[PDB]
């Protein structure tokens, strides 16, 4: 789910 968070994204590339 956080993946959908633009900060996620940032920080958790390889999820999303």
């Amino acid at each position: 789910g956080c993946a959908s968070d633009p900060r996620c994204n940032y920080d958790h590339p390889e999820i999303a």
